[PDB]
């Protein structure tokens, strides 16, 4: 009924996600502008104060989204 | 019940949109092929006979869509 594959892709680390069919472009949007917040990927497997693990890709995204909740973006709360 | 964030993004000018949940991929499609109609963005804030304001991003899109209405694209009228 409602399953939508969302991938958090970067350099050499990825995280897969399951999303409601409905809320799949809100989650696409936060992912999209978030993969620009990060600096050009490094195949040397790390950057200073950028992602270091897959645990950091999700953590960075959790605060990214949670910031846009408290940010004054209306009609989309 | 029915709200869907559509963004018209380009260079340094954007326009946000509210769309019915239903009619959100028809509006995604017209937006998508329309952001290819435009030439590579200019951070110098203008191109000759390309977008100059945010009033032009929507105007260019209004005629883009209204052209595909009168264009012979059936089942999608």
């Amino acid at each position: 009924q409602s399953l939508r594959p969302l991938v958090l892709t970067h350099g050499s680390l990825e995280f897969s996600f399951l999303v409601p069919t409905s809320l799949h472009f809100q989650a696409a949007q936060l992912k999209d502008s978030f993969l620009a917040t990060l600096p050009q990927p490094t195949e040397e497997l790390a950057q200073d104060d950028e992602p270091s693990s897959v645990v950091e890709l999700v953590a960075r995204y959790i605060a990214f989204v949670a910031h846009e909740v408290d940010e004054g973006d209306e009609d989309a709360h």
